[PDB]
């Protein structure tokens, strides 16, 4: 629900269990009053006013020294109001002045959920959602700012976006534009962020917010491996199952900044949106710019509920693929199996092997195009290497279909190698600075996807390939960060180009299962999930490390989105050995699939594949649609444990991987969550029965281990 | 010492106990090798190289994927090298391209210590110091960067500054310029910063550095009350008396940014310098810009030694005033005593009162000029209000001198009220944006001190006032933050104007004791200390709160710099009552002085003033020149305790203020520091003798308290 | 240098359910006398050691059938059993003398270089308030008598591993079996903890087989060697089952241990990491003159795209220059203590390293 009280100038947003409230003050500033547990109260009483030294006053406050935007909580604070905190908006006007001082002009409440020009965004119908659009303006900056709030009641989600219009005659530049700001007048908080590196993404870092700013971001042209565009502000003491916590998730696959600051008056400001760095976005007279969306949510009941709200929102209101609600073929991918050393016959052999085991699809990964026999050539030359494939792609696809298997293929359309026909013809299509030799990364360069002619060339090549036969699946990868950034519009316009190509591709090929990739999880974000219902979670396929990566990814993203494959050992990234069974349990917390040559496996491991596939298919709906619960913290605990529970709470699958081993082992219990306390549950394999209450308070004892890194799955059914 | 090894291209800086080492690599990049305990080793072995996903390579690295400025430690990292971390330099060139990719050109080693154009900086002689100047350049940006390193051996200090030259034909803008970068390839650290508000500055915040950035800064046009331009990076576990710690202190009174970041490879980067916000500094062809100086230091032996190194450096190599090495008159200030409600006769009465007590000087604070009978008019009208003073300033000064007292006066030259003759004549002299009504703070505006004509007008007025008689002391205040910033050069040029005026003033009046002020400690920085040997530490004169403010200020700044006065109770800022004796003990940790009307005091409190002054004068040299030790943490402990120890360790003064009170009190011991273990010390008042070892390990028991907030001073003399 | 015949040689001890108290050689099992066995081992150039557990009795023993009242028990109460055995009442001289005499007969059969004296359960059924203390007086009396009669014996104390790892025992035995856990990774924690009070030289530590018999974990032969050299060193496996490459590793391990034995046993010990929290278990021994050091490291954690891990040394002379042996690189003490040395990148789990430094 969205309500306006014209007398108090208060806007109230209600979801099923939360309330967000704002107010236009007597000077026209849009103040933030409240976000938290549902309330019908007017929360304007929380605002207080004192003469605070060096916190100065709008001219319009006259002699009232107690009124300062350096103290007051705001929906969209800006540089140019006298506020000295981190701010959401900076405009440099047609005369060179960095100032924006925004006052209320108008509003509208609409049924349904706004969409964003050229960008992914949460979607819903007119019954499920309402939109509030508030217009603010600065007559001196000659800017008009449209704040968009989307309210999805059942999901306990509030979205925010911004449109900025130049209302003057001269060009302005947008120098900083956040999507969302939460201003807290009170509270002690921790900041949870998800950091990492290539092949080890999304480690949880949780620290108290001390005085000053905790900040993180990306200027890589991508959402990045290093810091995901996501933040949780947890009240001190909040756990998985209790206490207040607030999320912000950026629906965007490019650059971002997140800032959390505890100020001089013990107030907290949280910002998420575009990066200020390499962002100086020109806006001509009468033109509008759109800031990408942030999804906000609140839980009074701990982190697990917060995550569940995000999982539901992403599956049902971000991902557009039919595969959200359909079985997804179990695939085998050629990359760790063969790298570049394959032929068409190799690929068909992989199909034959995989068909005998119950695998549904073979994905031919990198190495099929140009003269791509290593990673030093041929990006941009999306012509099939028929010498290597021993014939045409059409014929290969048919040979694979004759084995009863679907076919998938890898592409990397944003990129170019110097050693390519495309680069010899069009070296100026690479992103570069004139006269400067560019950074190389994996011995490749980015194509300038801000340019239509560049995108069209590559799009046409990709269409020729995909039109050769029935291709069920595409893995779209992106293997380096952006450098040599030549202008202040490029980071943003590049990503608009990517999304345009991706929308064109999905529209032309609407039955395709698109898996996003960027050296693993380098663009693991809700912007990508709007197009691809799964993303390759990491190039690290070590089961033990995957427990941490998958744990971290689960704070915002649903299991169904996490690409996860059983790979060979010793693992190719870590050198560690794990049992086949543990690799299976871990990879079932995601898309499942295989990425190895099964011909090298023992008969016993081949039979394990058969049984794994039967297990995954049996529990696929539960894993993908069920309510997810983290049952341990793999950074600190003896085990990595998680579970999925059906909507009706009548079925659950519990997964456990042991992380530590010593002699004379203590008994380890796994405590379950999300069950009905008074219901009785049957554990399948053992045939023992337990109450929900028992399973949640005492849990179940794990069988004693006899080897390292053992794993378990337990299935419970309500009697 | 400063050494160059041409074969390894290594520069080594040695102080008495520390070594800082850097190297020019085979591609021309200036890498940081080491900073820590003294060593003659070549520390290049600490550099390591791996193919790290998405950490890309200079073109000049060819096919070597293991070489990346996104991983390697650097002296002066920049935007435009492929490094994605926080960076030190961003240049936007004559074509609009944000890029700087700096390669080594040349160096020079010089005896002595460099100076900075228009700016305060550490100074020393040719025997005490050496300078290394390294020239780097980017031929595409057409920028030349001069890195300055100053080495003060005995002080264990290394200073850093930067000069940036435009070597092209078109204008460039400097968008970010740090002064110092420390890159650590290893280590777990905490970040100590000093945060606060008006009337409660420089609280210590110490937190672990988690993944991501801890940042703080000022865009107030001032160093600020909110975050001091100072940072300590302490290795985890470092205490007052053990462990590694690193300082950076900005010798600058304007805007700044500090960033500490723990990266994807568990490396740490620490930056300090100018703020990127409101900083877009134009540089014409052939012009040079100077970044203000940072003072670095390292201690292997804890935080107390680090602070002592800063105290010594600031007293002996920053402050230029003769009063560093001379008795400073004990003053009484009219502000809390009378506010605006005084006459010339009031002031003379205050002189008579104060003379009878042993006070040396009366300071006539705000209210003497224009029609300044409140804080709503007259800034800019620096004409004596002879009606209020009952005659001329010359006559007033003589009447005060006839009471045996020196005379001081308050000024606020950077500011203007709308209600002033100056503003009615020159409204365009205020900092403002054309067409926009400005922020007001204390109902005043800033004068545009970037403009010579504005500065000259005010300078001339101030000279007329100071030329009326023998004025021993000036308090130069500044009572609001900068807003309405109209261009990207203003923040920096404003401060150049302030320093120009301040240098002119100090040169014209070289015997003046200048006390800096900005609503208390709003510009409590080493830039100001170059001109003023003391700064009013806070408008909070509550003894209990002053224990925290003075504690925090001591991490970088010497006791001698901290303006501190005994004021009346109930305290005017907090309403709290404290004993006269406790106010005295607390205010003796600084300049000492009084700020009350002694005519309102009891005879017993007047006698306390007499004895306090005798005590302060007896211990003045020890307090101001002695080695300072924090003996407790007033945020956590039962007491606020500190001590000063003579150079020869033959004399010490220990001060204690109790902070907590309960019944049936436990015995509290104060443990001393900085004494000779085997020496025997006599405690004066008691006549008991103790070894240094005893005093440092067991300490001394405090006499039991009978009232709240009791204070103690103990004097020790070596036998 | 030596073979130790551990439990199983006496009475009819073919499992742990009989024969404690019956310290007569099982000549059927040994295929002849103990004297002959000792000689056959000496003929292979090897010293001989033997295990005893003199404080204990099984119900299934000749001693217990003759003297059931010699077990610690409460009259009328059936006693606690632990490893299916009971304690002998070592507060009683007659009990101690019986067993002492039996042990002497065994040790007098030949040149026995070494005895491992074990003790495999806790005391229960405590019948009076003097017993706990007087029992231990009895143990020490027997132990003093034994050491006085056999003054050239190397006595290793044991109690299911480190169940009596204390300075009282170290007065008699210069080493004690540190733990029955011979898993190298767990041993890094056990040895770390033991080092807070007890010298490396006291910690019995052996290279054992994998999968480890206590944890099921696999570790490389090299990592087991590095870990077991932080103590007495030794082996506890059948080398006939090993590959030729692992047999050659044994040869080289022994050469390494003997080369550094004095340094490890007499040198100043430094913990360089905390294995409960850190990426590595690292330690070093430094000579008295600070002219020689051996640094040992075992990695505990593994992830992809590994960060560089440095080991920071301690206990060196800051201004001295040290040569690292295998690499031939030279460093100041100050450098080694402040920056440390970067570890070579790992390619497998639980890798270990030894670095030797010599002052130039
Ligand atoms: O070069 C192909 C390779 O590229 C990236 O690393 C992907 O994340 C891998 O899964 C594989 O597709
Ligand atoms: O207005 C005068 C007043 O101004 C600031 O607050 C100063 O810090 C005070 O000490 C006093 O000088
Ligand atoms: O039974 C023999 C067995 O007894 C205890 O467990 C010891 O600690 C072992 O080393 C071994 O001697
Ligand atoms: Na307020
Ligand atoms: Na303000
Ligand atoms: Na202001
Ligand atoms: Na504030
Ligand atoms: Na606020
Ligand atoms: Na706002
Ligand atoms: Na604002
Ligand atoms: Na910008
Ligand atoms: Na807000
Ligand atoms: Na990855
Ligand atoms: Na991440
Ligand atoms: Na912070
Ligand atoms: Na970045
Ligand atoms: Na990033
Ligand atoms: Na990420
Ligand atoms: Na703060
Ligand atoms: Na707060
Ligand atoms: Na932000
Ligand atoms: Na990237
Ligand atoms: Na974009
Ligand atoms: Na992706
Ligand atoms: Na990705
Ligand atoms: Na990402
Ligand atoms: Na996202
Ligand atoms: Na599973
Ligand atoms: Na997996
Ligand atoms: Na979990
Ligand atoms: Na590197
Ligand atoms: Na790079
Ligand atoms: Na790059
Ligand atoms: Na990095
Ligand atoms: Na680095
Ligand atoms: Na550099
Ligand atoms: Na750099
Ligand atoms: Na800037
Ligand atoms: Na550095
Ligand atoms: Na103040
Ligand atoms: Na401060
Ligand atoms: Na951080
Ligand atoms: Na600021
Ligand atoms: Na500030
Ligand atoms: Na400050
Ligand atoms: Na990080
Ligand atoms: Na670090
Ligand atoms: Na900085
Ligand atoms: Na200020
Ligand atoms: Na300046
Ligand atoms: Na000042
Ligand atoms: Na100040
Ligand atoms: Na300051
Ligand atoms: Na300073
Ligand atoms: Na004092
Ligand atoms: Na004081
Ligand atoms: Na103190
Ligand atoms: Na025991
Ligand atoms: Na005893
Ligand atoms: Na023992
Ligand atoms: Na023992
Ligand atoms: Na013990
Ligand atoms: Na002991
Ligand atoms: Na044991
Ligand atoms: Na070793
Ligand atoms: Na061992
Ligand atoms: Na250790």
């Amino acid at each position: 629900a969205i309500i306006y009280n014209p007398n108090k100038k208060i806007f109230t947003l209600h979801t099923a269990h939360t309330t967000y409230q704002m107010q236009v003050d007597p000077l026209g500033y849009l103040l933030h009053l409240y976000y938290g547990e549902k309330t019908n109260s007017s929360m304007d009483y929380v605002l207080t006013y004192a003469d605070r030294g060096f916190s100065g006053n709008p001219y319009a406050a006259g002699m009232d020294r107690t009124y300062s935007l350096d103290a007051l909580p705001q929906e969209y604070p800006s540089l140019g109001t006298g506020d000295y905190r981190n701010i959401a908006l900076n405009i440099k006007n047609e005369k060179g002045v960095e100032s924006a001082d925004l006052l209320f002009k108008s509003y509208e409440i609409r049924n349904g959920k706004y969409r964003l020009q050229g960008l992914p965004a949460v979607w819903a119908d007119e019954k499920e959602a309402q939109t509030l659009e508030i217009v603010l303006a600065d007559e001196n900056a000659q800017v008009e700012v449209h704040l968009l709030y989307g309210v999805l009641e059942e999901n306990d989600v509030i979205t925010r976006s911004v449109r900025i219009k130049n209302t003057g005659t001269g060009q302005i530049t947008i120098e900083k534009a956040a999507a969302a700001c939460l201003d807290f007048v009170q509270g002690e908080f921790d900041v949870l962020r998800f950091y990492g590196k290539h092949a080890m993404e999304r480690n949880l870092e949780r620290t108290p917010l001390g005085h000053g700013t905790i900040a993180f971001g990306s200027r890589r042209g991508t959402s990045s491996h290093q810091y995901n565009p996501a933040v949780i502000l947890a009240e001190k003491g909040t756990t998985e199952t209790a206490g207040s916590c607030y999320g912000m998730l950026f629906v965007y696959s490019g650059n971002f900044s997140c800032e959390a600051e505890k100020d001089q008056f013990n107030q907290t400001r949280l910002l998420l949106g575009l990066n200020e760095e390499l962002f100086s976005y020109p806006l001509a007279s009468g033109e509008t710019f759109t800031v990408p969306e942030v999804i906000l949510s609140y839980s009074a009941e701990g982190l697990s509920a917060l995550s569940q709200q995000y999982h539901n929102c992403i599956r049902n209101h971000v991902c557009r693929s039919k595969y959200v609600h359909m079985q997804r073929p179990v695939l085998i991918n050629s990359w760790e199996a063969a790298y570049f050393d394959f032929t068409g016959d190799t690929i068909v052999d992989l199909a034959k092997e995989a068909a005998s085991l119950g695998i549904d699809m073979v994905v031919m990964d990198d190495g099929w195009f140009g003269k791509r026999n290593d990673d030093n050539s041929s990006l941009g030359d999306w012509q099939v290497n028929e010498t290597k494939l021993g014939g045409s792609l059409a014929e290969l696809i048919t040979r694979v279909h004759e084995q009863g298997m679907k076919f998938g293929i890898w592409i990397e359309p944003e990129m170019i190698n110097e050693d390519s026909d495309l680069y010899r013809a069009h070296p100026d299509w690479a992103i570069r600075i004139q006269g400067k030799k560019p950074v190389r990364s994996r011995n490749q360069l980015l194509l300038d996807f801000s340019r239509k002619e560049v995108r069209d060339c590559v799009f046409d090549q990709i269409c020729v390939v995909l039109d050769q036969g029935k291709i069920d699946y595409v893995k779209w990868d992106m293997n380096r960060s952006m450098a040599d950034v030549y202008a202040g519009n490029l980071s943003y316009d590049y990503v608009l180009g990517v999304y345009d190509f991706m929308e064109r591709l999905c529209s032309r090929y609407p039955d395709l299962l698109l898996e996003g990739c960027s050296g693993g999880g380098g663009r693991f974000d809700a912007g990508m999930l709007y197009y691809s219902p799964q993303i390759w979670c990491s190039d690290n396929t070590d089961a033990i490390n995957r427990t941490r990566i998958q744990y971290g990814t689960s704070f915002f993203y649903p299991v169904s989105a996490m690409g996860a494959h059983v790979s060979a050992v010793p693992n190719h990234q870590t050198g560690r050995v794990t049992s086949f069974h543990t690799r299976g349990v871990t990879a079932m917390a995601g898309t499942f699939g295989y990425e190895l040559n099964p011909a090298l496996l023992s008969d016993e491991e081949k039979q394990q594949i058969r049984e794994q596939i039967k297990t995954y298919k049996k529990y696929e709906t539960l894993i993908n649609e069920g309510t997810y619960w983290r049952l341990s913290d793999p950074f600190t605990d003896e085990i990595a444990a998680w579970m999925s529970v059906s909507e009706e709470q009548d079925h659950a699958l519990v997964s456990v991987v042991r992380l530590m081993a010593e002699a004379n082992q203590a008994t380890v219990y796994v405590r379950l969550r999300g069950l009905k306390p008074d219901a009785v549950y049957l554990e399948e394999q053992s045939g023992r029965q337990y109450s929900g209450a028992a399973l949640m308070h005492a849990g179940i004892p794990l069988p004693p281990f006899t080897e390292e890194y053992e794993a378990y799955q337990f299935a419970f059914t309500e009697l």
